[PDB]
DNA sequence: AGCGTGGGAGT
DNA sequence: TACTCCCACGC
């Protein structure tokens, strides 16, 4: 992992330069990505994308359990729900 | 429950 | 560099 973070007291290292640059927004507070509906800004474009569903109500992730109609905005919410049904 | 926001990864 | 994804932790 040659891409080391030189910020004060940070010991993180990464194998990819883009992982380091993304990480460094934690230290600087930079939030490049802005929601066009509510104007909130975010550190990461993928988190802007899932945030925008709070406004649209879209829930593309459907439970696969027979006779369950529950749906979710994000994949990990569905993971948690499937775990709940039986594990 | 719903969602902010990291790391690691694939493309 | 760009993008999103899964997985994860946390509140
Ligand atoms: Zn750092
Ligand atoms: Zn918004
Ligand atoms: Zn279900």
């Amino acid at each position: 992992k040659p891409y080391q973070c030189d910020f004060k007291d940070c010991e993180r290292r990464f194998s990819r330069s883009d992982h380091l640059k993304r990480h460094q927004r934690r230290h600087t507070g930079v939030k490049p990505f802005q929601c066009k509906t509510c104007q909130r800004k975010f550190s990461r474009s993928d988190h802007l994308k899932t945030h925008t569903r709070t406004h649209t109500g879209e829930k593309p992730f459907s439970c696969r359990w027979p006779s369950c109609q529950k749906k979710f905005a994000r994949s990990d919410e569905l993971v948690r729900h499937h775990n709940m049904h039986q594990r």
